[PDB]
């Protein structure tokens, strides 16, 4: 209440503590943070979105994240949305995006993992799940998250984009699909290679603000921004990062337990009897998170240097915990 307002004073900051907001919002972190973000950016006024309609959609959307899944629940979506909200304000990106693009990125972050079952795409493919049969083994979960999020927009009492232009709805939909499909980790290397090429040919105004010519360049940055937000856990304070690590390992180890039950091959990092939690985060940082953030930093330099410093410190802490 008074605690919630205090925590929300850091809405525009990387140090915002989403666990605290969840505790003071009746376990509706996604709904609460999305509402705070939309008010801060005047998006309700700009896109003539009624508050009742927005809350109804957000609450329904939130209720579609599974509370018994350790990591991929509404708290993660709320964290990715808030992080995206901060990245969109990076000084190097000042005024580069339209209001419609800003709206799509945050919307995309909110819905990006909805109805996640707590098991990976590969698990769904190997167990011949209905989801994998439906989506022909390609970005199974991610096509699913999009389908649910857009499906929920179909009822009049939930259509937050009702007052957008027809062309605006088409553009937003195209951008949102692009962004969520880009959160599929199997596309990470490809996304990173393309980000490195954009850094290579980076152009700016005299005042250090990126110049993004066509829709193509703008959406490539937005895709990558949402992907960094999704892989932002190790760039946050150690206290936050460790809670995030505890949650993903609980989810991964539960997957391993389901694999063992069924006589399947146990995915190595999902095997509770052998996997080092500490070693695994070091590898995650060295081979995936750092290379991505190093490249993001280059694109928006020097705005992300503090994030990179925190990342290195967190990496060394996990390393120091390994005997
Ligand atoms: C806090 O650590 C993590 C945070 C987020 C993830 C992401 C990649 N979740 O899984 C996928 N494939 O979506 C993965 C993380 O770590 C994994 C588990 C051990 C090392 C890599
Ligand atoms: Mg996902
Ligand atoms: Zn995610």
């Amino acid at each position: 209440e008074d605690h919630l307002a205090k925590e929300l004073e850091d809405l525009n900051k990387w140090g915002l503590n989403i666990f605290n907001v969840a505790g003071y919002s009746h376990n509706r972190p996604l709904t609460c943070i999305m509402y705070a973000i939309f008010q801060e950016r005047d998006l309700l006024k700009t896109f003539r979105i009624s508050s009742d309609t927005f809350i109804t959609y957000m609450m329904t959307l939130e209720d579609h994240y599974h509370s018994d899944v350790a990591y991929h629940n509404s708290l993660h979506a709320a964290d990715v949305a808030q992080s995206t909200h901060v990245l969109l304000s990076t000084p190097a990106l000042d005024a580069v995006f339209t209001d419609l693009e800003i709206l799509a990125a945050i919307f995309a972050a909110a819905i990006h993992d909805v109805d996640h079952p707590g098991v990976s795409n590969q698990f769904l493919i190997n167990t011949n799940s209905e989801l994998a049969l439906m989506y022909n083994d390609e970005s199974v979960l991610e096509n699913h998250h999009l389908a649910v999020g857009f499906k929920l927009l179909q009822e009049e009492h939930c259509d937050i984009f009702m007052n957008l232009t027809k062309k605006q709805r088409q553009t937003l939909r195209k951008m949102v699909i692009d962004m969520v499909l880009a959160t599929d980790m199997s596309k990470h290397m490809s996304l990173l290679a393309d980000l490195k090429t954009m850094v290579e040919t980076k152009k700016v105004t005299s005042s250090g603000v990126l110049l993004l010519d066509n829709y193509t360049d703008r959406i490539q940055v937005l895709r990558n921004m949402v992907h960094c937000a999704d892989l932002s856990n190790p760039t946050k304070s150690l206290e936050l990062y460790r809670q995030w690590t505890d949650r993903i390992m609980e989810e991964f180890f539960q997957q391993g337990d389901k694999e063992r039950e069924r006589g399947m091959e146990i995915s190595p990092m999902c095997d509770k009897h052998t996997a080092s939690v500490e070693k695994s985060q070091v590898g995650f940082i060295d081979y995936i998170v750092h290379p991505l953030w190093e490249t993001w930093a280059d694109l928006v330099q020097p705005d992300a240097q503090d994030i990179l410093d925190t990342l290195e410190d967190n990496r060394n802490w996990y390393q120091s915990m390994i005997p």
